[PDB]
């Protein structure tokens, strides 16, 4: 991708072999996890569509997910092109006739063509646009991996608090829906998806407070609660 | 590879030792996989034929595939020599020589002259055509590797949807077919080779469905397709 | 991150992939160990909010632990809005407008604007205050140590003195108590939970002796307070 | 070795420890293998004689092979100082002294003087000459490697076609003979060493059929072959 | 740590992650080895107190030894405040403010003043003395660690000279006492704790032998089954 | 050590910590191997005495041998102080004072003064001399290690030529003598130390023809003994 700023005009150099092997190893290890989504954003330095396309094409065993990602990139590009078409038709010389929705994608554009519009005129955010579509596609494809929905969490009699809290927050990481609505729901959910003993501990603590105080109380007990009568 | 722009005129630099170690290791771990074909394109940076030639020479286990690759390069070089512009016998003074089919290869050319025809007069696509000829050879190698075929992927009685479509996508890489063909065959084949239970779910959805719509529906249905007409 | 000043005005460099890979591997093997708290402080180079948040966002299974830390940051941001200077809405011309509690976090602040107020006019310590709140969140991570209490330690009869010293130091990493209390407690508690066989030596050495003097004497007693062979 | 053109006049650079350890590992794991011959030329960032002499001296176990190679270099040096343009003793003061055959090597030449004949006046290609002599010694070493004969690569009754091909390519890289002669022999060898059932399909395809054509026929038949024809 | 002079006046750079990961690895591999002490001196380049404290604070297993080292830093700082470069009453403003024993420490010095007095005024060895105090603490740790102390090392009935001398030099690395006494005891101790079979050979060489002379003489004795040949 | 050329005049940097760790790991995995001796020259990125001395000081393993090497250097420095240019003692004001024989070594030398005599006027070759002395000491360590000398090793009765020749060449590396003596000896040695089985083919080869001719003939023999060959 296009790198460096300090020594003058930015230079195009491919991603490091260590970085490429690290990317391949990360998806070999963590394949469908949503924890890989910010990792992809971290390696998107210089955001260059052809290099990003090449990074996308160099994936290992879980390649079916990347074929699904291609459908989203095509759909999103078509949406963007139809949303913005005002510049279409005749435009004066000295300009490079500006990228269309399909020109954003490295698969349908040439390398010299891409670099020019990111630095010879007021920079087009093509890498940023392509990156958000890929991040959006990554958010969409992790839905297929999902083994449990928010109200599908069922807790047995001998399950420990540590497993219950970890299961819920991992399940909640695949939501994407409104944060305010999620907090509001979460407060009711913890008591409802609990087992009798855990439910007794949550009921004992009563309404109010924050996660830290509830965690501090749960920490004092640990494991699968206590067994003696509450009335 | 020949590289440098910002600092001034390009210079032929040495190949990274990490890149050669990575190429040899990638061959040791996964040589026959179609995921390695984009990796070769990615690491073909600065395209010097002599440097590119080292990759074919350094290959271990799959030497027979590399031998076919050398034969393929000669046949494409023969097409370049005889069907593409042959060019005149007389050569003007000062000219850097427009390469013949034998001049492309590092074993029948010398490095300073090889650099010369890519850097003195306007660019000649010697690196790009050599990359393409190697890629054409790589595209044929997966045909000879394939242990199964696209219509030999049949969903068994209790086989889940993800494994079945993973198998279909993995063997699809081996056919080397056009985007038009992939687009028009994908719609019918998944339903056709499906088991009765899975086919019943897919059949119900019918005409007018996109791949994402079908995949989204499959996530809600789950497993090998749940049995018909008993609910 | 933000680097350079004397050798050229500051460049907005991204976090190293090598440090992210180390962070991913350290959390995987060392979990919530006290040793990672100075490592995180060191790795938070330049402390830019959006960039620093990427380390928190790239955490795997431990999403619930991250949620408590994220809640602590929101709690501290709310504390800043309420108990630290309010800041008037009307601001003089040619200003960038000083951060409110929400502005300090990368969620609602714009990266370009955030960089602008951090250094283009006399430095606002936004990264340093944000980093201190994250360290405060890491000071609450010690409450995830199941049944760990220094008052609950007991040295068994066949347990070596070195193992007991190691246990005492390991649980002493979870302190969260004032130095005066620690100084008083250490003298009496260490003798109290020590095994009788080596407790006799601690009693023999008696008051006044320092940690160095106790350790020097305790190397010579061997195993649980007496054992055969020195080789 | 000596490198640098764009930023001035060549400066001496020390060999990389990562590369040196990689050379040691390749020497340990691929010790006498024919695939090391392109690697040595590929990973040598300028064939400076003294630096190349260090590479020969850093061998572990198979010192005997390196001493045979060193003697081969001494023979080549002597032929160069006899059969090639020999430099006569009388000279007019002001030359940097045209090297003698043994001076091509780092053992009778001083490093400052050696770099001097590579930079002071028109360069003498001493590094390339030394590298070619090393390649001649490596050609001797691959004949010492050989623990079988191309005529002794017989495919057994239960041995697969790919194992026969694997063994055949392993011994082929050590065969050192003219390609035109080898290609005529290759037709004979194919039916000479193939097992009855495999030999049956090879005979059916017949001469004038490329390696790809034979692979296509053999791939369909599969394994060590089977009775009659595989349908 | 601090670096740079020719390109511009000193800049305080971040600690290397390779150094920190290496420090964790070395501690895991060989926590108490006396080869760690010069390695720590090599890794401590630039000698910045906060960066030096980062190494102390990241130790896992033998953190108890590091806590004794923390006491040692305070103990030497107390001596330094008392007897070395003492500061009296309030001094005239516009100065570094004549460092006290506490000021040397990372916990009592801010980044601005610690690097400030080093880059504005002529360089002061505050980092160098802090490093020397840490080394003094490391020297205490090896002295405490010692399993066998000086006279303990001896040669058994069947023990080779090779193992006996190896144990003596291992013991001498953790010795931490006067060099003059060490030079003197080296002359007699080796003979005294030797087995009669080897002891007579050592005495037969005559008083006054060097380590080289003793090693050369011991080559004739060597390994297992050392039957004397002195007459 | 002092390094840097293109970015301006020499700067005193430090050896990379990955390389310093690798040096320790080489000592751990290859304690007495002769391969290490040229590696020291290769890794020497600036020959500054203190940095080189630090590498010697980071040795754990074979410390008894290392102390003999260090004392050898100290004694060779003393030899320089009497046989080589000792100098009168006095020196002119406004000069870098010129190093005395002992002070070539790190023990009585300080870094600013040491750098000054390698900067101000044509460098005093203290690094080359110190490096040369270390190589002289390294040669002693392999010589001290030696299990058997050249005339103490013969080919065993069931031993093959390859194993004996490997033992001979490996052994010869540490037997410290002139190149001519080794050459002159080698011609006689093979004939006299051959076993009864292998002597038959070696005597058949006879005088005139060199080792390459003998080794080429012996490749086809079949290992040890002369069993009646089948295939």
């Amino acid at each position: 991708p296009i790198v460096q700023n300090l020594q003058g005009q930015m230079v195009h150099q491919a991603i490091s072999p260590r970085t490429l092997n690290a990317w391949v190893k990360v998806v070999e290890e963590k394949a469908f996890s949503p924890e890989v989504i910010p990792m992809f954003s971290a390696l998107s330095e210089g955001a260059t569509p052809q290099d990003l396309n090449t990074m996308l094409n160099t994936v290992g065993g879980h390649q079916a997910a990347m074929q699904m990602l291609k459908e989203t990139i095509n759909e999103e590009a078509a949406e963007w092109d139809r949303l913005h078409p005002v510049h279409a038709g005749p435009i004066a010389p000295g300009q490079m006739r500006e990228p269309r929705g399909s020109d954003i994608a490295g698969t349908t554009s040439t390398l010299q063509e891409q670099i020019g519009w990111m630095t010879h005129n007021p920079p087009i955010p093509v890498g940023e646009i392509y990156k958000r579509w890929i991040i959006l596609g990554l958010n969409k494809i992790v839905r297929m991996y999902s083994p449990t929905s928010i109200l599908d969490i069922r807790q047995g009699p001998k399950e420990p608090f540590r497993d219950y809290v970890d299961r819920f927050y991992k399940t909640l990481r695949a939501e994407q829906a409104s944060q305010e609505v999620k907090n509001w729901m979460t407060e009711t959910l913890l008591v409802q998806n609990a087992n009798p003993d855990c439910k007794t501990i949550l009921k004992a603590l009563g309404p109010g407070a924050t996660l830290e105080e509830m965690m501090t109380a749960c920490q004092g007990v640990g494991g699968p609660g206590h067994k003696a009568r509450v009335l």
